[PDB]
């Protein structure tokens, strides 16, 4: 097994994510978690994260690991109609079964020790092996890891493996000062995703909406929990599927640290736009000379993924 | 001792818990059929998920299987399409897609497909050996429907209408630039048909409007509580769509006078609905017409009461 953080930012798929990572002990210590607040308010994201953790130690042989709240701020904050999607998971029955919420409640005053962005430096630096990032929210927290330690928190990193931006098809950033060329993790915070993109010490895989436009989530899929529900992980990614929309970005990412054979990767050079204007938070293609690579995921293996992920919500 | 009830929806989430709350209440409530309207839902997942919930129900607490239509009735001003994506939600939720149900559903469907919700609501009101209670929480569309084709055949089957909808000393829920925001959404969806409802004399009327409903909110404890009762499917069901829903229980305090009338007294108000397209369209007003039918506003209902009947409710498998 390899040592594992996520570094997420609360929504449903972010915790489909967690799940695959968490459930695949075989593949994956997951040694720590964040959450910022981007696409959900950060409590809810972090009592979330809290109770999926202790749910599945009460039912599984996941060890507790710490779980911090970033400080990062946003640079253009995500829709608030999104950001409220960890509020309801908090509030699931799922999530809520006594002896788990009794577990957090006493664990919850360490945790709250923690500031996640230097949590994540130090997990990543104090590791005796190399650590994987596993990051489904914005780039903030990386960055500042970066900004602060350099090369003593980058040499530490096996690979960065990202959820964002959009390097050959269009964005999903749609505003009306925008052209649509800009992802929802990279626009967030434009000027730290720069700094990770373009850190030459970093090896980064990037699951752009190149990949995660191909994995589509399908009624049909989702209904496939509905013959799971005596795995309390199933009821939680299936009612999480549920409320979602058509994609798996997060958790397809997720997957590839579970397993690389879920998609082949491209080396491109992918810098950002940090300016103020219409384009604000595009990954583009640079041809700047020895400007370092981003492994970029393509033509991911959906029904490969599919399977984990039904398999994985069959631990507990 | 039950008496005869059909649920008269639009496929929010309110609507299923007020669906929950009547089928699992045997002792007091006989659920002879339901239906669905292209309101607050797209009708196929509002159509859909009234089936599944009806099979879950049957399977576990053998709940009797009724017949389930889908309205033909078009709106005059529809729902916004962000809130009406719910009843798809829930249609793909693990509690709704457990095989032994499912198959149950997939049994039954077509029969159910054929009817027309409309003229179904019709003849279970008026082939009943017994009087109907019809609990209507989407729009009026359908019972304004039966009026207007049968008249006093249809009302004198009715034993009485228990609607959520209007606001009568409150402000409304229906906020647009061209609107006062004195109207609620159910009733704007169809003000000609709910005027034709509340102006109806052959038909008792009890009216869960803003007045009441806002008085008993749905907060996170509350449905936090859910979770301490996993074993049973029903409570997986109803906290489920409680932690995806928003503040308050309308549709489901209108089930619940069904249940128990102590969930309300009731204060009679001559009620119009304004069709003009006028800011106040849709408004539940005060008329002064002589005559004119009486409306049982409820007012003050018990919140406790309320709140203990559902999670008990939830109990029954
Ligand atoms: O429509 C949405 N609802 C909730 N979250 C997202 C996102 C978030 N941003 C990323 C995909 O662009 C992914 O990490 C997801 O959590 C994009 N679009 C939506
Ligand atoms: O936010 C809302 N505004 C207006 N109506 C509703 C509803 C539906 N409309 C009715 C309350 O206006 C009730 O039957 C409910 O199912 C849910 N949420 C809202
Ligand atoms: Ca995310
Ligand atoms: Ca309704
Ligand atoms: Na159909």
């Amino acid at each position: 097994a390899k040592n594992v953080v996520l570094d997420h930012d609360g929504n449903l798929d972010d915790f489909v994510a967690m799940v695959l990572l968490a459930s695949n002990t075989e593949k994956v210590r997951l040694i720590g978690a964040l959450c910022t607040d981007a696409d959900c308010f950060v409590e809810n994201g972090f009592n979330v994260t809290g109770k999926i953790m202790c749910l599945m130690h009460n039912n599984m042989n996941l060890p507790l690991f710490p779980i911090g709240k970033s400080a990062a701020t946003a640079v253009n904050p995500f829709p608030k109609e999104w950001r409220c999607l960890a509020k309801n998971m908090d509030d699931m029955p799922i999530l809520n079964i006594p002896e788990n919420v009794e577990l957090w409640d006493k664990i919850k005053a360490e945790n709250e020790k923690y500031e996640g962005q230097q949590l994540l430096a130090d997990l990543v630096m104090n590791s005796e092996e190399k650590v994987t990032i596993c990051v489904t929210g914005p780039l903030s927290n990386v960055a500042w890891c970066i900004d602060k330690y350099g090369e003593k928190f980058t040499s530490k990193v096996e690979e960065c493996v990202i959820m964002g931006g959009a390097v050959d098809v269009r964005g999903n950033v749609f505003l009306p000062s925008t052209d649509g060329t800009a992802e929802w993790n990279i626009y967030w915070d434009p000027a730290s995703a720069k700094t990770v993109f373009g850190c030459p010490g970093l090896r980064r895989i990037m699951f752009s909406l190149d990949s995660t436009n191909t994995v589509p989530v399908r009624s049909p899929y989702v209904q496939r929990f509905g013959e799971q529900t005596n795995f309390l992980l199933s009821i939680l990614v299936g009612t999480m599927w549920a409320m979602g929309g058509g994609y798996a970005w997060d958790a397809l990412t997720a997957a590839y640290v579970v397993d690389q054979k879920v998609a082949n990767v491209d080396p491109v050079p992918i810098d950002v736009v940090v300016d103020k204007q219409p384009n604000e938070g595009a990954t583009v293609r640079t041809d700047a000379e020895n400007y370092p690579l981003t492994f970029v995921a393509r033509n991911p293996e959906a029904e490969f993924f599919l399977d984990m992920l039904l398999r994985s919500a069959r631990a507990c």
